[PDB]
């Protein structure tokens, strides 16, 4: 199995699903380049390095209620119900979200750690389930 990937079982069905422990993606089927591009959707919280962004001047929201709302807009996009950009123009606070949440191509050694290794460890074309960097959470979209 790829970087990151272990069989799992799910508590729910009792079927076998995949589970990438480096981006947090969960699939039900079974599953390293210079540069990748990526977009993504970033939901900060109180704890985050600047709890401030263009959506709002101080950010009072939890870590916890951060995930709760990273969970249903991954459940949106996985759904087909809204799209990846969508939400990220609309809800990302990152100045990202301008651009759709497109951060553009980087290689190694510039991002936060956990934010790079979900990034260099997606399949082109796939989301990550939540990561957690000082800057909040985040879904991350590997478009390159
Ligand atoms: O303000 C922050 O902490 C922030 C805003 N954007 C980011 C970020 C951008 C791209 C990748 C990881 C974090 N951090």
């Amino acid at each position: 199995l790829p970087p990151g990937w272990e069989k799992a079982m799910s508590r729910s069905s009792g079927r076998v699903y995949y589970f990438n422990h480096i981006t947090n993606a969960s699939q039900w089927e079974r599953p390293e380049p210079a540069r990748v591009r990526c977009s993504h959707l970033l939901v900060k919280h109180s704890q985050s390095r600047r709890p401030s962004s263009w959506r709002q001047e101080k950010i009072t929201r939890t870590k916890e209620e951060a995930l709760e709302l990273i969970n249903g807009y991954i459940q949106k996009i996985k759904s087909g119900e809204e799209d990846f950009e969508s939400l990220a123009s609309q809800f990302s606070d990152c100045s990202s979200a301008k651009a759709r949440g497109d951060l553009g191509a980087f290689s190694r050694g510039q991002m936060q750690k956990p934010f790079e290794d979900a990034s260099f460890a997606l399949r082109t074309g796939e989301m990550s389930g939540p990561v957690f960097t000082d800057s909040g959470i985040h879904i991350i979209l590997r478009t390159e």
